[PDB]
């Protein structure tokens, strides 16, 4: 009962074979290149094994919506030759298996949604923060996908008054992502993120950022968890600053403990550690199968 | 097949007894003064119908967790005697039929849903923008209810650099709210919403304001249809700064015609009119008697 997963990023392709319980099997990663090349890798390395199905996390925007005639692909990105690239059509033309397709952090949040910090509620907010900033979001047990799914790293959250950087996205300048990504503390201070570890000031900037945004989140969705990942949250001190300053935001306008007391269990790093989106995939999989037996 | 709603605002209650199609029967209004003496004029009105089930959409925040021990109660108001008081169970109490509750938008939204603007389509945001902002949503033809209702109105949107008026709101001073509702238009400028009708100045910064926080739920919830209401909303010129200041706030990071050349057809307003949330209170009840049969 074995099940692929790719979990496409802008950099790299980890791929991985697992079941559906969520363990790893094994895996593989290698860099994003063209996308001819890179997908040619990608069949290469499940030729060896005999797969039911197959799940494709990818980096967004995605059009991922079942009934559109471009599902399935990047429908915008600066990476040469993803967008349109027919993505989900070449792996499924190759495998000729099922296969499902969502977000990286639609992925993640599954993960954990199954595995993970999640699992026993009906809704939780996945959210990456590193070259970009994403997120997914479960409701009622089932991924939030409307118009599109989410870009929740776009949003424009209230700029620091001490802070002078004009805004890494070429979008916005100084949207959420602009303001609060890996690159964007690079930009900002002049060195790599895991280097700024001990200047505190960095990180109660990142927390403040990521704190705004929050706010909001939990304004218009009210997620019953919020899992944190990706690179920048490798740096665990952010994770103090966040819960000084979400309270401080509300202001008290939503008496639940999670947002004041026992704040500390509603945001938290991902169970799964750095592996929620791979594991993820593999639940995508498995519903791609499910629905073909249906 | 007769059904009861109440709409509980801050200032008037609307009863109203009709049909689960929509049709308006009879309504009747008076002041919202303390709750016994409110809540008794809702009862010594139905005493003269025959319902079968009844709808409470009453302004927030409320309990609105049907497993919580305080479900059907106002949990923050600064209205003499509401809060806490047992709204929902001192109408089932004296009714004894089934009685569904609701916040208010969410009434308006589930109206515009099965009546209005989004008919046919399985996902909307109904905002109303009065005396206070809040907005309902529809994810999956169901209300989205995760640890609370949303409360969208309170998010912290970006101030106008020209715009030196602190907020109305108090708890967060300068939210939404605080900078975009009825009595913050009137704070800011010194006379009534209705009379500034033409001093276009006031509805570039209103539109402005509601254009930010339209581009953070389309980037959080990307709603297949946004409803405006709400007494402000009546300045029907504020729909065409709308329709200028979302694409340009959004940055064609979207594709989607909805944000762009039919953004006209994707923000209007109800179609319902102002009866939107009554029309949405016999909904909830229609619910409930199902629920009870169920
Ligand atoms: N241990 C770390 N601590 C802080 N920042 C890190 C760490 N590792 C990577 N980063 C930063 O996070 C970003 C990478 O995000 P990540 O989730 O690791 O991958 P990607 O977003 O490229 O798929 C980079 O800008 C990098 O500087
Ligand atoms: N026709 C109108 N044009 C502009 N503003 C209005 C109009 N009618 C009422 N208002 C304003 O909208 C607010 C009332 O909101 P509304 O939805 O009518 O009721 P409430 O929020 O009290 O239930 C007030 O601050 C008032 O000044
Ligand atoms: O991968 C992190 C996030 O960055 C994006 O590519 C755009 O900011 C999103 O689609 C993704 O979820
Ligand atoms: O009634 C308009 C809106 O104002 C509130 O009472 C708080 O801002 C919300 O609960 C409501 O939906
Ligand atoms: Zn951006
Ligand atoms: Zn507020």
């Amino acid at each position: 009962a074995m099940l692929g997963g790719i979990e496409a990023g802008g950099t790299k392709f980890v791929c991985a074979v697992g079941r559906e319980d969520g363990t790893i099997i094994d895996r593989i990663e290698f860099p994003t290149k063209m996308p001819d090349e890179t997908i040619e890798k990608v069949i290469q390395y499940f030729s060896q094994f005999s797969l039911q199905a197959i799940g494709i996390g990818s980096f967004g925007p995605v059009d991922n919506d079942k009934t559109s005639q471009t599902y399935g692909t990047i429908t915008a990105t600066p990476k040469a030759g993803w967008r349109h690239y027919p993505f989900l059509q070449t792996v499924k033309n190759e495998m000729k298996i099922p296969v499902g397709f969502s977000t990286d952090v639609n992925a993640a949040a599954l993960g954990e949604f199954l595995f993970g910090e999640a699992k026993g509620l009906d809704s939780c907010l996945y959210i990456t923060i590193g070259t970009g900033i994403g997120a997914g979001a479960i409701v009622e047990g089932r991924l939030l996908q409307g118009l599109s799914h989410p870009e929740m790293g776009h949003i424009y959250i209230r700029r620091h008054p001490d802070d002078v950087y004009q805004g890494k996205c070429p979008y916005h300048g100084d949207c959420f992502e602009g303001l609060a990504s890996g690159p964007a503390i690079e930009a900002r201070w002049g060195k790599k993120a895991a280097d700024l570890s001990d200047i505190a000031q960095v990180w109660e900037l990142e927390g403040y950022y990521i704190a705004q945004a929050l706010a909001q989140y939990i304004l218009i969705l009210a997620p019953k968890k919020i899992i944190l990942g990706g690179g920048v949250m490798q740096q665990k001190q952010v994770f103090s600053y966040i819960y000084q300053y979400v309270p401080k935001i509300m202001n008290s306008y939503l008496d639940f403990s999670e947002l004041s007391d026992d704040i500390s269990d509603y945001i938290v790093p991902p169970r799964l550690g750095s592996n929620a989106g791979i594991i993820g995939t593999l639940v995508l999989a498995h519903q791609a199968l499910q629905a073909e037996a249906a």
